[PDB]
């Protein structure tokens, strides 16, 4: 009854990631490390389960920074923050571990199970 | 030479029309008439003209009531603003002059065509 848009979701994905890279509305930054990142909750949440349950949670909602554990490898977590804002996975043999063991941390179930696809395919 | 996750876009929106649908991190309310609606800015100007020009002007971003002209049909805004969430279009013979003249306002140029074109098929 309802006419479907079938790029719509793909172009506010894309709309999103413009806005990120201009930095505007972002409301939160992401230390990893010596790195920053600037992002927006609700692409977070919407993505990640560390994020979604960080920010559902009333006591932690209003954060404007995050220190994620130093342990992080901030190129995995840059590879799947880049991920959340084009729906594009850039694994290599050469980080596929790094990017596992970080999209496993950050609760991204659908990546982890990419990754282990992945693994096989080698 | 990056793995493309073909749903990852529609499974994004999917969560933030959860999020809206729950009240989180919405961060502007559109008064239309008698009705109210909340929603995030971000999603808004990933979708309208209109909300895109208003928020990125830096002496209006941080707004959080926009009042639209109360000529506006507050149904077709509806339809509009859950079609920004969904990627749906409820189209019937019996609103689509409402809903066209309401996606105009709303520089949402793409949905204005496709009511050019549901005109044709009547
Ligand atoms: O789905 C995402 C974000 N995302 C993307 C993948 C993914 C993942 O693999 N796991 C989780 N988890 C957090 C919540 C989960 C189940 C749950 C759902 C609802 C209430 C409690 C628990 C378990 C772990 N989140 C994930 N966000 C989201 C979820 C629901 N409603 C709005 C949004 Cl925005
Ligand atoms: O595209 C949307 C939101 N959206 C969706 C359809 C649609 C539409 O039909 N028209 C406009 N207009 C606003 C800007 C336009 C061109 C422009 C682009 C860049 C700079 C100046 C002008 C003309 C009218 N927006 C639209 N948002 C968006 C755009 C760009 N960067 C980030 C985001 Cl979030």
């Amino acid at each position: 009854s309802q006419i479907q848009f079938t790029r719509h979701a793909s172009d506010v994905l894309l709309n999103l990631n413009r806005l990120r890279s201009r930095d505007i509305l972002t409301d939160v930054v992401i230390v990893v490390s010596r790195e920053q990142f600037r992002a927006h909750k609700t692409v977070l949440m919407a993505c990640s389960g560390l994020f979604y349950s960080i920010f559902t949670d009333q006591l932690k909602r209003n954060l404007s920074v995050i220190n994620l554990d130093p342990e992080i490898n901030p190129e995995g977590f840059n590879i799947l923050l880049d991920f959340m804002y084009t729906s594009r996975l850039n694994l290599r043999e050469g980080n596929i571990m790094a990017v596992m063991a970080t999209a496993m941390y950050l609760q991204m179930e659908h990546v982890v199970d990419t990754c282990r696809k992945f693994i096989k395919a080698s």
